[PDB]
């Protein structure tokens, strides 16, 4: 048995790759299309993966396909479309508070994905403000019964949303929150301490962001939901990554860097649940999609844009599209589990490597006349 | 004599360049475009550099110019053209067994540059799948005796392909194999120790492939042939390098990395040889080239595209420039084999340099108003 | 259950220390008490922690303590005295055959620890040449029925013991063979590829040894036995360290670079069971150590010292304090087994740190006027 | 065949070690005894080894062993006993120049280790001045005919030294000359531009040598001799080590770093060949032994000491020891002749690594009470 005795089951397993930690602490601000992940050993069919994740302390989703609360992609249709399918939407705060209100009254009044309750009405989330009138908004929300909101802001570290998580948390125990939007560990830190329940991370890199080349500020979004992971684990609480996602590789490859649910905002803009309805434009069936930072929200300052993008029907056909781009990527990875796909990047035995420029332009299609690409 | 008593026949050789090891462990994943080498000392005419190659342990070619085997690429035709010029041909698994069978006795059945076997018939090859009902497939392909085979696969290091690995090395024993795709060591010992008789390595780097930015696996192409050809060579296994490969020069800095072979499947795609026929669009003749990965093969996902390239003509006339330009860069490299070119890669007298992304535009044509770019 | 979902079982374990390979990859050539073990988490007693290792490929032991086949260290008698506390002793090869083949009949025609045979025979090696007369010892060695021998040399790579284990590893299968000394990864390999079934690393680093001093060969201790044992891992070998012991604290880390087992010369030396007898230089008890490289063996050179070393009484009051001292150093760094020491080594979850100087000089005793260290 | 045409003859041979551009480019001012050299594969028997090393660009001599022009280690007595053995001798200029005269006279008019010239006359050098008075002892010493001379000087970059190899190579151009002190390339560069033959490099690295703790000059020996070696070779010109040295290991690493002859100074004296005669001191036989910039020699300022070192016999039994030593050292790095171990060295090869302080105090005896050390 001396062949057990030397090291112990474990082989030898060779020192090809870079870890988590020697990837992003050369100083260089990579994002996710600019590394990617080396795969390992597989022993198990693609079905059989789980992609049970958390989004809060309390609130375990079957995927962690989550949506952004603009009000140009959700509302109680792409809620109740993405509570069929396990994930969570959250209603954006842009409108009067009886109509958010009726909203999630319409989503909680209404396939083996679960996502509902306990009494088996389904999870729903939304999202609040964080100016003193907004008191009248969530006091109304909890008459509605709603089990998570996102304290939507630019800047996560205010004085006032640490106000108001600790007006939540005394005045409603059961209900939970979502701090945001941070990007490094000094303000992650700031809203833990506070009692936040869950973080949702990553400014300035979404499809409509332009707060970056306006204000400077925010830092590169894979970066940002390392760091931002790698401390929120220390005291046991989830993040959720926002923008730069244009397609299943990055989703897959953002919660593989400790990210537990990632938010979707653009790549789920478009569909047949999204608001406002489908106009023509250069013969391509086309939505609009416009963020809160632009000045269409109602001497200020804008940081987004208005814009469209094209259509891809039906969510109920797309995210399968998704979870099964998610189950293959978690296959070939080597883990049956998103929590050992964690597991094994924080441990150091699932590694990265960077990647450069003309490494990203082969990595794509290259070297034909056209083609045509279509994903399911 | 004490100008050779110092230290004897080796002059100074002043140490400009940067060796293999130095290049491949900076941690950046540099991709065949990204870095070049830097030439040595030539004593010798082009046309007697000998570009013999190994393909697996048993299997030597005249030339290591080899096909990927796609149902878009090659059959029959392009295997008997190859066979003719030194290389070897791999028949694509996308069609019923018995259409493979005849495709690999009409091969068999069938200048100097010889590849053929024992009892002159040409050395051929074809690929095989991994799941169980692959076992018909691959007993009539050994009634029509084939020489070796390709374990196709997205993910080389599945229980499923060590698994059929053991089952034709008991009952096949002359029969070889290819494992992969490989990018990683842990992967690559993961075969070899198995049985695997030669690798081929390299994946998402196609030029159809799109599974990095679909499923965020795979690594660039350069770091991976050099880093399982440098574990491979401890075991004596040859490696076969797969995708980004746009020209004579990505072949020939690839094969310099420690590959012996190389696999083609964009550049020898549209062809006279090639599958269905040429069709126009916009007046440029070009014929349709697709991969596996592609919905197109027959709730799926997709990791490859389809598409097309214009033509080339025939290969008769389009591999002599392949080896003559193999052939002309092991000149000015300065060895005089490509057996000669690796050992003075591992053995760092051959040095490399890495490239930055200006050095790349100016490394192609640039300042001028319009060209014609003919390569023979 | 969301605690558990964002990593799985694993707490955070702040990243304080460094693993093996930051430690032996920046190019300093550190020995034991150069460096020391940074502690972890116990969670069981000090009685319950099983020292079992192994000592070649079917040949494990329930102490790591093996011996050096020195004429001043070992005979019969300390060979039945390890043997009968778990360890293995080698007979020296500087006698005449017959000797040492009636010294190790009388060990095998011969308290929990067993290291005895199949039928109960005492497990018992010795050591051989490599000169072409020394085929007369081993033959009548296997006679006498040895069951591991020691082809001892100060370089291990030569022509002549690989040819000499070409000699017996045909002749005699069941017989197992030890190859040294080795440092490097080179020779390593140059002795594992013949078919060595476990290795002896460590030149130069003796209490005797001053042939780095008069050589200029070798390597410093630990470095050795952390890439030696690294590479033979690949192969399933195990190796044994020789020289720079002095404590139970060097053995202990020793072992913990990735030895399995260690060979301690000089502080098993002045025993009541070494060769001689006791003698008497200024009223302190103490007998003669020497080694082979000293001109005292039989235009010579001399690679060793004549000396003495003061006494320590039977081993079996010694040899308890040894595995009780790595049963301890087990214990606080927080393994439950040998194996599971060097699985937390490789597995990067065990970590080491460089120490200075001035940290060594107050690692031992300081400050003090006088003091008197009895271990036990 | 195809395990050959993957790299050609050579193995893989894994990288431990360090080669000497990356041990000598770190910065550190290492020593002799602060690194050491990592062992190899030996095909070949220790008599065999041929220590053949060229002196200066015509003089070659059998063993590279020469000796320092003190007024206390060599004369005619030396001179005519290391020309029987191989080396050659130098006589200090620190008498008047009619004894320098009769002292290279009796030496020329007078055991394979041949050293002596095309008609049989004993090869023997001297050492000269570099004043303006100096012209009349070394045409004194033409006519006496010197083959070799020593430029010897605490400088070797002055305008005077340089004017003297002008006044030399015109007038007298058989006649060969060795420059000298360097530690640097500088002024290896410009005493090589005048024309010198070969150098002699170190300086403050003497036994007697306190000229670094007085004129705060030169430099550790070691990287001195490795650095003014690789510039040398440049030129096709052999350097010569002095200082540092007191053992068989000292030489052998020093020539090993790209030295062709070493300089023996303290460890030639004491002999029987040695000047002046033994006296006792506490009943050890021993001589005084003194260098010339002690102010013994004949406002002042002393880069030298005084002193005295016990004996060890006839050089006639002693350097065998040393060419035994150089020898052996040579088998167990791996190479036939010095020329291969510094083909091997400036091929990286042969490696080597830096050692600690630790590792040097256990690189000798340690761990016992007394001992004899006798070398031979
Ligand atoms: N990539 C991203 O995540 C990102 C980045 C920028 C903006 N956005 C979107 O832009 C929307 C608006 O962002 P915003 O926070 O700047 O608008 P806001 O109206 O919520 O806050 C405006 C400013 O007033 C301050 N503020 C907050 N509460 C206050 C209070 N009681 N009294 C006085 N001042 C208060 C804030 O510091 C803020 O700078 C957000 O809903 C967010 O969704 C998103
Ligand atoms: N750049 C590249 O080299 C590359 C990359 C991706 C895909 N491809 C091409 O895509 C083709 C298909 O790739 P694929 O392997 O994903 O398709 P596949 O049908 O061969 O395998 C599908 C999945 O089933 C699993 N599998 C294999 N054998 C199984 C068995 N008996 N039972 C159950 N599951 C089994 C595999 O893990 C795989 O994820 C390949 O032929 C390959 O040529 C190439
Ligand atoms: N720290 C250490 O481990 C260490 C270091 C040095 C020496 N030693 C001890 O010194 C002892 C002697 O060492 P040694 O190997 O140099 O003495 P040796 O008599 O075994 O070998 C002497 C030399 O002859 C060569 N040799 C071996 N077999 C030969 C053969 N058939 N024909 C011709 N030459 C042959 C070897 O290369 C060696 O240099 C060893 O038993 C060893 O225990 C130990
Ligand atoms: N480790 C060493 O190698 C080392 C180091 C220091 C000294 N030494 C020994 O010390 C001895 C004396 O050393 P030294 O060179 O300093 O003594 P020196 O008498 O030869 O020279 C004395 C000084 O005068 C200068 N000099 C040389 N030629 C001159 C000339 N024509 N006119 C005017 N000035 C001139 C030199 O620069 C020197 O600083 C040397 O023989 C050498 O062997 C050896
Ligand atoms: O108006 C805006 N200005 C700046 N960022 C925005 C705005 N609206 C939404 N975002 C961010 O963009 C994310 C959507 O990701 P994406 O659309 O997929 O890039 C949301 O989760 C927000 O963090
Ligand atoms: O369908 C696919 N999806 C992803 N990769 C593919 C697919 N088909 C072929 N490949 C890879 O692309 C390689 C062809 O190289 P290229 O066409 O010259 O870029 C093959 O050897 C395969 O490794
Ligand atoms: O004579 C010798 N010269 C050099 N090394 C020796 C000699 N004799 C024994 N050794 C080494 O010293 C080791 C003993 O370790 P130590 O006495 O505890 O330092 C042995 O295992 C040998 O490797
Ligand atoms: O008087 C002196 N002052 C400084 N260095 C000296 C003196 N005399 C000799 N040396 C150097 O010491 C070397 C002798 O080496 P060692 O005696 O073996 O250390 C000579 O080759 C000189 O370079």
């Amino acid at each position: 048995m001396a062949d057990y005795l030397i090291s112990g089951g474990t082989s030898y397993v060779p020192d090809d790759g870079l870890t988590a930690q020697q990837l992003f602490n050369c100083g260089d601000g990579l994002t996710y299309n600019d590394f990617l992940i080396l795969p390992g050993y597989i022993d198990f069919t693609a079905d059989q993966v789980d992609l049970t994740s958390a989004l809060t302390k309390k609130i375990t989703l079957k995927t962690p396909l989550v949506s952004s609360p603009m009000d140009t992609v959700t509302e109680a249709g792409m809620a109740i479309a993405m509570a069929l399918t396990g994930g969570i939407g959250f209603i954006h705060h842009n409108c009067t508070p009886e109509f958010q209100a009726n909203e999630v009254r319409k989503v909680k009044k209404y396939y083996p994905l679960a996502s509902k309750d306990a009494k088996k009405q389904l999870l729903c989330g939304a999202a609040i403000g964080t100016h003193e009138d907004d008191k009248y908004r969530l006091d109304l929300l909890a008459q509605a019964g709603v089990d998570v909101v996102v304290l939507d802001s630019s800047q996560g570290n205010s004085i006032f949303q640490i106000n108001m998580i600790k007006y939540i948390k005394d005045k409603y125990p059961n209900l939970q929150v979502i701090g945001g939007n941070v990007v490094t560990a000094a303000q992650a830190k700031n809203l833990i301490d506070a009692g936040v329940d869950a973080l949702r991370v990553g400014m300035g890199s979404g499809s409509i962001c332009i707060t970056q080349e306006v204000l400077a500020c925010g830092r590169p979004q894979a970066t940002a939901v390392y760091k931002v992971s790698e401390y929120a684990r220390r005291f046991g609480v989830p993040v959720i990554a926002d923008g730069g996602i244009q397609n299943v590789g990055h989703i897959a490859k953002a919660l593989a860097l400790g990210a537990s649910t990632v938010m979707m905002g653009s790549l789920l803009a478009a569909t047949t649940e999204a608001p406002g309805e489908y106009f023509f434009s250069d013969g391509i069936r086309l939505k609009k999609y416009r963020g809160m930072g632009s000045l269409d929200a109602m001497i200020k300052v804008a940081q987004g844009v208005s814009g469209a993008v094209q259509d891809k029907g039906s969510i109920h056909k797309f995210v399968p599209y998704l979870i099964a781009g998610i189950q293959h990527s978690c296959q070939d990875i080597g883990a049956k589990s998103l929590t050992q796909v964690r597991a094994m990047m924080y441990s150091g035995e699932l590694k990265f490597e960077k990647r450069t420029s003309s490494a990203q332009v082969e990595g794509g299609v290259h070297s034909l006349h056209s083609y045509e690409k279509r994903l399911f």
